């Protein structure tokens, strides 16, 4: 198609329809400065997609930002974010990286460190694998919110395990098949997904979220754009 959900002003629209489901809000940019250990075993969890101490990619992030700028106030913690990782350890972090956390989220360069891992790792990969498909915007954006809340790889729950079960219930426009067929199975896997999930939310993203774009025929993501997550209404104009 175009340039579909890679596009500066349809990418922002996909960045605030993320939100309100990860954040009730459409303002995503206010986790920038988000950090905090949660008790979940992964260590301090935080910025703009979750990036945690224990699973090695807060360690890539902050040397992202130590290429991008050499000197900013995280990469004196270096060494500890490499002795931490693959565990939940604070050693050698603590108060003082959680407070530096927050002081760096008002640079702008650290801000596009999150946002140039939130592309690497989630948006490109899941975008690219859309198009690959055949899909349009909204299959694009389908496969975005579900790499955001599932994470890459192919397990059953992950993104790829869940494109997989799709794929077995129905062909992809690149295949031949159709393309509303092919994301209400999307949808359907997906939603199947969430409710394995352990400690789970209600599933609206999908319910009166992203079924109603596809019911509405919108397969491109053009606004006006009216739905609901967790009962509460949001409105992108255009």
């Amino acid at each position: 198609a175009g340039a579909g959900l890679d596009d500066p002003h349809k990418k922002e629209i996909a960045m605030e329809l993320v939100s309100s489901a990860e954040n009730s809000s459409l303002d995503w940019k206010a986790q920038y400065k988000y950090i905090e250990d949660i008790g979940d075993g992964r260590g301090y969890t935080g910025g703009i997609i979750g990036f945690c101490s224990g699973t090695g990619d807060m360690l890539e992030l902050v040397q992202h930002y130590t290429d991008l700028e050499p000197g900013n106030i995280l990469a004196k913690y270096l060494p500890a974010l490499k002795k931490v990782n693959g565990s939940a350890s604070h050693s050698g972090l603590g108060t003082p990286f959680t407070k530096d956390w927050a002081t760096a989220a008002k640079d702008t360069v650290f801000q596009q460190a999150q946002n140039d891992e939130r592309d690497r790792v989630y948006f490109d990969p899941a975008v690219s694998q859309a198009k690959a498909d055949g899909l349009r915007a909204l299959g694009q954006f389908a496969y975005y919110d579900a790499i955001v809340m599932h994470g890459p790889g192919n397990d059953p729950t992950s993104f790829g395990g869940i494109r997989k079960t799709a794929m077995k219930k129905a062909r992809t426009p690149a295949q031949g098949g159709d393309e509303t067929t092919y994301l209400n199975g999307f949808l359907d896997a997906r939603k199947a997904a969430m409710l394995t999930e352990a400690a789970h939310d209600d599933t609206s993203r999908v319910d009166t979220e992203q079924r109603v774009f596809l019911k509405a025929g919108n397969l491109d993501l053009n606004p006006p754009l009216k739905w609901k997550t967790y009962g509460d209404p949001y409105v992108i104009n255009s």
